[PDB]
């Protein structure tokens, strides 16, 4: 019989701060983490701004010797994980290490390191490729390195489902616990795609906002004048724990994870369907999994990428799933402030949805100056909204028509 | 309590063949798929050979237009997937499309595409990066394209667990069906890394055999003269199906997937512990999941990569799990013939484990001329061994200490 799963620890790096509370204070103040990128010369690029992690000190977590071997996305995922585990108060023992696993994912993983080693190969030759090229760049090594540093011998894996990765990672980790394959999982995602290939690759697809003039105003989900997503870096990690296990050790419980939905659009490799049919199927799957009436949903943390087709598809999916109740819930895109952390987006947004439950506040959609046609829901324009939230939903949609929905509720 | 999961379709590209029966004929003949890599200047590389897919015709599967947009590893995964679905005879309908999903993964993903776009970026700047660079290179696009092409609306995701990916993808797909999240899944893995960054990256770590003078003898698991693994390309895919679903439509059933195990070594980034303690836990977990005693195992498809430390760790793990029955089971490494398909290794080896059951024959470990110290099990040296096989395991042990075991049984 299926066990209940609760959130006992959370950890983050985002464009708004180097931990959860600093990121969350920025979210509730309506602060933007988007700025011109300083780490490289981007005059040749149509987009020259993004959400960078500012002032990250990897030596808060790892020796300089080890850090040098690891792509930033792995450094970011370990930081978030180490925070989440510390925040949980869990002690790893011989009695429990086989029951604790990790599922930290990434959309693209070690693209900076792969580019750097590619430049070495092309300019010099294969003799100049780093010996750490593979273990320092491949996506499964957040889970790998985290298990090595903390002694976690439970299920050890990584998802890579593009912009859905962090939501899927958290959902399937919950399934592991629910079905008895583990008692604790560290789950979420990490991303640092801000290199020549990532900025150039998304730019070649004309997927990014090109508002270089006002980087902080570029991410404007459901605004009439949106022109694509803002590329952002960082990590989110959550400690998921079986309810009785958490109760038994006197753990602080943030919220319960009650529902998870997946669906494939089977529509298009990059475009969502205009009517959000895939998103609707996924949200209904998640609400049925949670045993809910759709009217119980109080807050939705939207995918809300600031893409013309993506944003309107989500309105359509929410109206389809919730009917008249769509006008009573609050829905916001924290990507208005953070930009789009890709494989990490679902991980930081899960955390923001849990904090919305803790603090009974809907985060704003900043930059929502002129809501587009049919975008007439409560999208929490401009300013945080204190309100009752018993049930919070976090949505992600990705390339390949992959959808994920997590349902969290307050724990009594 | 859980639904039963059977194999109804299989698909493959390997260094031995462009399908399952050609590959399996090569396996039972002890044929090698390893040869000097062509159409590439490997003068400056310490390893000049590997397991290429020979004569792949992508236009049997995709238009020229679609093929040009996708990395070889995505082409290979879709080829295996289409083969597997065709082999299953399954008919996708509006009635069943929400119950059919995909979990096709990769260890390292789009290195060829990343190389080619790096060349464009370094030589001409970012304006020459392909618009399709991102969707055409990310690991989840086998699941994505397959779901779009066949109209699959079930769970759509992709794992990336380095050399464990294929084993994990199949096991987790089996869980989706067992726990009623899907009735059908296409699962496995694909890889094309016997390319510049793959050979250069693994060669920098001195992980590869450098036996350039005798490429067919380089992969020699448990042989005293082994000097590292052989890099290989290809794909494997299985149609996994709920038993009553398969019976109702009169599907041909190859075997039953009865057990799945996962563990973490929590030991080292690339090397297993000398005693294979993590591999032991994983095999135990898989047998307990199947409700089977170690005495019931007849055949193990080893991970058996031809690394010094990895091969001996597996011997220690199997002696620990199976005690005196370790000498009565048969264990072989088909990597002696195929080399190491990394993320696809567990997919093609799951298929060889299924065909070991179908045909009642243990594939050989070729090149096992002088078994090393402690390597005194029935390693099916040199020649295929007809024998009774009721229960077959397939092991994968990957970077980050991530372990997977599948347990297959004859169906009746
Ligand atoms: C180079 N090192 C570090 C070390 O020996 O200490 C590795 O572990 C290693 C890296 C990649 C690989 F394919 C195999 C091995």
């Amino acid at each position: 019989s299926r066990r209940r799963v609760v959130i006992t620890g959370m950890g983050m790096l985002s464009p708004l701060g180097l931990d959860v509370p600093s990121s969350w204070e920025g979210i509730l103040a309506g602060r933007s983490g988007i700025a011109p990128i300083e780490h490289m010369d981007l005059s040749a690029y149509s987009t020259r701004f993004g959400g960078s992690v500012k002032g990250f000190n990897v030596e808060e977590y790892l020796s300089a010797k080890e850090a040098r071997k690891l792509d930033l996305f792995i450094q970011y995922g370990l930081a978030a994980s180490f925070q989440a585990v510390r925040d949980s108060g869990l002690e790893v023992t011989d009695a429990n290490r086989e029951r604790i696993g990790v599922s930290m994912g990434s959309g693209i993983g070690g693209l900076t390191n792969i580019e750097n080693n590619c430049r070495s190969l092309f300019e010099q030759g294969p003799r100049r490729i780093s010996p750490f090229f593979v273990p320092g760049s491949i996506i499964n090594m957040v889970s790998g390195f985290l298990s090595i540093h903390l002694g976690l011998q439970g299920p050890n894996y990584a998802l890579t489902t593009a912009q859905t990765t962090g939501t899927h990672s958290i959902g399937m980790a919950a399934r592991n616990i629910a079905y008895g394959e583990a008692d604790v999982m560290v789950a979420g995602g990490s991303e640092m795609a801000a290199c020549g290939l990532g900025l150039g690759g998304f730019g070649a697809a004309r997927a990014l906002s090109t508002r270089n003039d006002e980087p902080t105003r570029a991410s404007r989900p459901w605004d009439r004048d949106r022109d694509g997503f803002v590329l952002s870096d960082g990590s989110g990690a959550l400690v998921l724990e079986e309810l009785e296990h958490a109760r038994a050790r006197g753990a602080r419980i943030y919220a319960e994870l009650v529902g998870f939905g997946m669906s494939g659009d089977a529509f298009h490799m990059t475009a969502p369907p205009e009517d959000g049919a895939g998103a609707a199927r996924c949200m209904k799957n998640a609400l049925r999994d949670a045993g809910l009436d759709p009217r119980q949903v109080d807050y939705i943390n939207a995918h809300g990428t600031s893409t013309p087709a993506g944003d309107i598809a989500e309105i359509a999916a929410v109206k389809s799933v919730f009917g008249e109740h769509a006008h009573a819930l609050s829905m916001s895109s924290t990507k208005s402030m953070t930009g789009h952390l890709l494989g990490a987006a679902g991980a930081v947004e899960a955390i923001f949805s849990v904090l919305a439950l803790r603090d009974q506040v809907a985060p704003p959609t900043i930059n929502l100056d002129n809501p587009d046609e049919g975008c007439d829901l409560d999208l929490v324009a401009h300013e945080a909204k204190p309100r009752k939230i018993d049930v919070a939903l976090s949505n992600s949609f990705g390339f390949g028509g992959t959808n994920g929905t997590l349902v969290f509720r307050r724990f009594a």
